[PDB]
DNA sequence: ACGACAGATAATTTGTCACTGTACACTACGCCTTTTGTGGAGATGTCTAATATCTACGTTTTAACAGTGGCCTTATTAAATGACTTCTCAACCTTCAC
């Protein structure tokens, strides 16, 4: 053993209203696990990969929040600030993206999937649904590795002049 | 007396020559034995490199398959089908109609 070595895992800091797919993408990144991985790894099994499309039928409940505050250090409490909180409707097909948003935070916002979000009232901007330049949709905030439209490779920062 | 002068005289050798005894008569280096150092095969003993044989050293290659790992969305309501469960399985009397 390495002495006076406490046993450690890659750690990221969650930024102020990045999405849980987003976040558990950059964990999984940062230590290069599949999300079955993460799944194993928590002891929750496949739930991490339908957490990371956005399918919440049912939602992260209490125990596996707690379990996935587990291997990521970032507590339940904050980990449930990744979601909607309770009852508000949102939607998990349509992913969307604010661009100006991106250029001063590289991560995707929860509140963009909400039902009723449309507009960033911080850029005075309608929220993207699809790439501008290309209209190929944007994939699971998951897979958000490049930073970029992964069809016509236009980085998420400049398609915020492309929006309004 | 003895012996001592010059010369006699009985030896001594030098030289002749008639006589005779003998070889020439072909007939020894030759017959035979032993040793002996040099020499010619010719049976026999001497003893190796080497071209294998003759397995093993074990070492690669295969394929079979075993184990790890990723993925796989979840809810409601209706329908069909197959099943399960529950409940039930009175009876005598009155009244008004020919
Ligand atoms: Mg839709
Ligand atoms: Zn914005
Ligand atoms: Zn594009």
């Amino acid at each position: 053993e390495a002495p006076d070595v406490k046993p450690w895992l890659f750690l990221i800091k969650p930024y102020e209203g990045e999405s849980l797919s987003h976040f558990l993408g950059r964990f999984r990144r940062a230590n290069h696990l599949s999300a079955s991985g993460l799944g194993t790894l928590a002891g929750i099994g496949a739930i991490v990969a339908r957490w990371e499309r956005f399918h919440f039928n049912p939602r992260p409940s209490q125990q596996e929040l707690e379990a996935i505050a587990s291997v990521v250090e970032v507590d339940a409490q904050r980990l449930a600030q990744m979601l909607p909180p309770a009852g508000v409707g949102m939607q998990h097909e349509p992913i969307r993206l604010c661009g100006a948003c991106y250029a001063e935070s590289p991560c995707h916002r929860i509140e963009w999937q909400y039902k009723s979000v449309w507009k960033c009232d911080r850029h005075q901007l309608k929220i993207l649904a699809k790439c501008p330049n290309c209209q190929a949709p944007f994939k699971m905030p998951a897979l958000w590795e490049d930073g970029c439209c992964h069809r016509c490779r236009m980085p998420f920062a400049e398609m915020a002049k492309l929006q309004k």
